């Protein structure tokens, strides 16, 4: 009875889950989209207005894929023609169409292959960067200013980060800060003149002659890093006739003393902007706190406001140093930082005081800060249940730590059990976004009683259509291990036999500060595998894994490939003893840093699994780029950390790959986790005499995740899969 | 009962083949290595003494690869370090051993990483090649004359092919050749400066951090050609205190209008030298017979002294014009031409004469001239018994074109049907090697009786294995399309059944000219395939095929990928109904070509294969080098043949494999056929969502030879076949 959710649905999305994005554009309103027109609500009441049909671009002529429009609500940036180049860069088209006269700007358009654009924070100024440079247009329809005049391609990025910047540091391809009311551009600037380059054939469409190169610069492990420059420009003393003036802020003297990164930029007020700089051993980070000098020019942060965060047990930060939240007059600021038990805390920190006061402490990690207003600090926590896989949103007094408020625990505790929230301009109204374990719920909130409003979206469509699908259900529990406790997931086929021994893929990723073990609602190819293919499909967290505290994600500092790996295998051991576990047909895959543990897992000899996947692997940290690697790894030097270097590669494991089924995939075009990294597995295989299947995409990058390739590549794993288990 | 030849008899060559390479000195003896020393023999007795001691070069401290004795027997030329480049060229270090002193040159000895050496035909002159240039050494232990002044990296050659002369015309490294007596020394030099760059990845050894981009001169179908030009050097009289004085050979004035080649150089006599040359539209070639002017210092290439020859079918020669036999006062030569049948025959020319008189005819072809006495002339046909895959040696007196006399046929006719021979200096004695359809057998004879002289190698231990395993047996038959013979062969199972129905794998090549059906004895992958897994693996012949006259080799004249492939979908579908074979479990492979035409064949839709393995396959001939795709394709212009360039490829088939098995494999190293190609099929396969078997060799080239990755693709390749018909 009801049909199976197949590898179909998955691959042609017939189970779509509805969601509600929505832009505040003040305290009191925010805009809505559907498929067409962009429509303004009312968050009090709930009702809205068109802010502008779909009609008004019937002949434009191109594809828009997407919007923005400026604070001021007076103009719409309009992008098309969009060019992906990594994973969040892209060059694209603009226009800008003038709300107020209903008509298109043809005056001093913004260039084509405009690298990015933003609007200032509440006028309508526009800062973009094409060529390497900066250029800022005061108005729409006017000229813009050349604010840098050093950009260079592969060389000199101004604005935009480089490729080590984008991937590894700010997630983005933004280089640039305007000050909260748009007076002042921040930006940093990189130096990619000495940066190796990594380079690969693009064999582009059939047509192609001869195939091209493509070279960038990538710094892989102990490599020559680029070296960056930060500046603060005044976009009110920009003239037609003089060039504008950047006022550069550098050191500090403890960071200009060796290799360094920028990790962070954030505005206090509308005068001072805090920075926080990371050592290439990222053991210890600074933040310094400038103002301007309003009869001088210049910026100076103060030795005094200046705070130093480092770490005995590891690297700083899940990634990078956290941000700091300041309060409205910036002469305080909050940042999540590690516990002296281990734990990240909120801690309160006056700009001029060296110590901070936790305001958050237990055994349980706050996740990020959301809003700050006057009385009430809100964050989201993994605090309730004690599950780390749970997201909710908290608020806690200012006046007394000691009340703590949980905004989202109660709602809807059987469907809601992570939470991610979206604030109006002043806080005064909240949107609450559960996406587990139950279908994804969408809700609007005032902040002055937390009363809730309505329901903005129930995917109760989706829900209609699923109750005809035997669906899969989900078991989050966990094991301990040497006292410690680590949290899994269970994947279960519809009808779950607790007598009957189903057979058991182990979805890992395992890399440092993961999480695979929630409460999160997906609808993926593990789905498929389960309710179709009845198969256990688990995830399991261990040594290395985040949001538990240090103990548990700094046990693999300086030692990738080891522990996170062990604990896998210790993991689909205790799985297999649990009575429902085939222990006969036990796989595993992952992609990226999952691909490396599958690699080291199938390669360890301990005869638990049968067969594994593994997609875009390292196979070697050295191959890898340092901001990541170095990070965990150190320096591959002699002095250093080489010798753990060379111990942690899969084709060391090459011969222990003659007791199981193999496959590997990579795509050629991959700028990220190059192919060469696959290539040194596969002629390690070889060179041993280990037989083992193959599978190069080309053309395709990291996500391989071109409509045809990625219909093509799960469907190739599924054949593997049901091969290797039946 | 008994063992089969299994894969790992094949990988591992349990069962050895015997060989017999001597190396002619002169019209009386030659030097035959053991594996330790080299031996002298007396051809007229047998009889043998050392040549010089296996322990002669004890502490020599290198490990010798080959040696080289000059013409003088005064001296030896040790080759070390040797290090492979293409198909033929490498570069390696040399040492020159003083045999009657017995002393190793340490004076102006030749440069490490040299590109090429060779002695002068006399006495003990050298040449070589290094950095691109060419040098002179009259004796051993005397500075060495810089003949050439240009030679550049990857731009000009002296004396060495570039890639595609190299692959394509000369299937040599060298380009340079000493006159008859050495007094003379000839050579080409090769601009490269414009043609395109082949680039791709080569990953090296694991502690390579960045790969490396391989690039090399490469012209693809229509691109830009090397330009080449010859030269000629008189060594005798060559100074030291002025530069060597090169006289140039240009034309023929039909041949610079446009695009041609150098196709071939061969001696007359000490002051007459000839050179074929080709337009690139290789329909037309000419031959120009240059004399040195005494008074002059010059050479005089007079039109009317060259010979044309051109085709209206086809292209000009097998793959290129044959080379010329003169006589003794080099007034007339024999060659190798087309028949006005179509037929290659032998054709008797008068260095100004304008008609050639055929000494041979019939319906069968001469395959090539091996030796010229003023009395006999000495070549290896195909006509006994009418079978083209057969090869036999014929001597035809010069003074009565009637008195033809087989050497080789009657020998041994049940194991003996192709032969291949090797003459003495002044063709006194002559090596027959027999290598099939029996053991491959060594013999010698003298010239003047034709008497037998002795047996030097007859593989009786060998034999003495076969004897007690399971071998397989070859049969060599033809079938009838409409008018014409076809010939195939068919490697069968042990204890063959005619009623019982075996499974067949279609091994292909199929390219211009070749020919898989022969009476060679073969130890393969197809002997384990037929010995151990029982499957019938069968090779044919069809339209495109040589040694049958041009009307079967120039159907397929600019129209690669038409007649060659659908002949071959033919035999299958002839032998599945000659009631051994099971039209259920049928498959199709091949390397290169071969693997073109099995991607083609799997494309075309006709269903006929169940499954099929291509090997560095070609998928379109505008990817492919421009002197072997034009020769037959002529150029990818739309005045020329475009049509039929985008017609032929393989990726505009893919949809038609949806229902096949296919596995493409292919080295990432390839520099012949680039990976670029097979990477094209792939990305055809997957947008139209066809799955299918991949397999890429890391660092390996065309040949995927490496001991390990051989032993690989082939263990891989087994299970692919064992797992498609069982
Ligand atoms: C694969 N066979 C590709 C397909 C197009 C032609 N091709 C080549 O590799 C061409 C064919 C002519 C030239 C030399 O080919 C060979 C040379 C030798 C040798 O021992 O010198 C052996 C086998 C071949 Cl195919 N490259």
């Amino acid at each position: 009875s009801r049909k199976t959710y197949t590898l179909t649905d998955y691959l042609k999305n017939t189970y779509r889950l509805k969601l509600y994005s929505l832009r505040w554009i003040s305290d009191h309103e925010y805009l809505y989209k559907q498929e067409n027109n962009i429509l303004v609500f009312n968050a009090e009441y709930g009702n809205s207005s068109v802010f502008l049909e779909n009609s008004t671009f019937d002949e434009f002529g191109h594809s828009i894929n997407d919007y923005s429009i400026s604070p001021d609500g007076q103009f719409i940036l309009l992008e098309y023609n969009y060019v992906k180049q990594w994973r969040h860069s892209y060059t694209a088209s603009y226009d800008i169409y003038d709300l107020n006269k209903r008509q298109l700007i043809t005056e001093e358009r913004i260039p084509n292959n405009t690298q990015w654009v933003t609007w200032s924070p509440v006028g309508h100024k526009l800062a973009y960067v094409w060529n390497n440079d900066i250029y800022v247009k005061i108005e729409p329809n006017l000229p813009s200013y050349r604010i840098t005049w050093t950009g260079k391609e592969d060389i000199i990025y101004n604005g935009i980060t480089d490729w080590v910047y984008e991937e590894e540091v700010f997630s983005a391809y933004s280089a640039l800060w305007w000050s909260p009311n748009g007076t002042f551009l921040a930006y940093a600037q990189f130096n990619d003149t000495e940066v190796p380059l990594i380079e690969y054939s693009f064999y582009s469409d059939e047509s192609l002659q001869y195939p091209k190169t493509v070279r960038v610069p990538y710094p892989k492990a102990g490599a020559v890093n680029p070296t960056v420059k930060f500046f603060v420009v005044n976009t009110d003393s920009l003239s037609s006739v003089t060039n504008a003036t950047s006022i550069q802020i550098t050191a500090p003297a403890s960071m200009l003393i060796g290799d360094h990164y920028l990790c962070d930029v954030t505005w206090a007020t509308q005068e001072r902007i805090s920075l926080q700089w990371l050592r290439r051993i990222q053991n210890y980070s600074v933040m310094d706190i400038c103002d301007y000098d309003e009869s001088s020019g210049r910026w100076n942060c103060l030795v005094a406001r200046q705070h130093i965060e480092m770490s005995t047990t590891g690297w700083v930060g899940r990634f990078r140093p956290s941000e700091p939240h300041f309060t409205l007059d910036g002469n305080s600021f909050y940042k999540i930082i590690s516990n002296e038990e281990g734990y990240r805390h909120i801690c309160y920190f006056q700009i001029d005081k060296k110590d901070c006061t936790f305001i958050t402490k237990g055994t349980w990690e706050v996740i990020g800060i959301e809003a700050l207003t006057s009385d009430y600090l809100y964050y989201i926590s993994n605090e309730y249940k004690g599950m780390p896989g749970g997201r909710n949103l908290y608020k806690i007094q200012l006046s007394d730590y000691t009340k703590v408020t949980c905004l989202s625990c109660e709602l809807n505790p059987e469907r809601c059990q992570y939470y991610s929230v979206s604030f109006s301009k002043e806080a005064k109204y909240y949107q609450l976004r559960c996406s587990g374990p139950g279908l994804p719920l969408y809700t609007l909130h005032s902040s002055v009683n937390d009363k809730g409003l309505r329901v903005l979206e129930d995917n109760s469509a989706l829900d209609k259509m699923l109750q005809n699908v035997q669906m899969p259900s989900k078991k989050l529990d966990f094991i301990i291990l040497n006292e410690t406790k680590f949290w899994y997931q269970m994947i279960l086929p519809p009808h779950f036999d607790k007598s009957k021994k189903y057979p058991l893929l182990l979805d890992v990723y395992a890399g440092p500060c993961s999480q695979k073990a929630d409460t999160v609602f997906r609808l993926n190819w593990a789905t498929y595998l389960a309710s179709t293919e009845n198969i256990i499909v688990a995830s399991f967290d261990g040594r290395g894994s985040g949001y538990q505290g240090d103990k548990i994600m700094h046990a693999i500092n300086r030692r990738l490939g080891t522990f996170e790996v062990e604990d896998q295998i210790e993991a689909a051991r205790q799985f297999s003893k649990m009575g429902f576990v085939d222990n006969k047909r036990i796989a595993i895959w992952g992609w990226s840093y999952g691909g490396y543990v599958t690699s080291m897992v199938l390669g360890s000899g301990s005869g638990v699994f049968k067969c594994g996947i593994a997609v875009a692997p390292v196979s070697r940290w050295e191959y890898y780029d340092s901001v990541y690697t170095e990070r965990y790894m150190g320096l591959p030097t002699p002095e250093d950390n080489l010798d753990h270097y060379r111990n942690s590669t899969v084709m060391s494991r090459a011969e222990n790959f003659k007791q199981v089924e193999y496959l590997l995939i990579h795509g050629t075009a991959d700028d990220n986790v190059h192919f060469q990294q696959s290539a040194q597995i596969s002629k390690a295989l070889v060179d041993v005499g280990v037989d083992f299947q193959a599978m190069w995409y080309t053309d395709e990058d990291h996500g391989i995740a071109s409509s045809t390739a990625h219909q093509h590549i799960y469907t190739h794993m599924s054949h593997f899969i049901k091969q290797c288990f039946s």
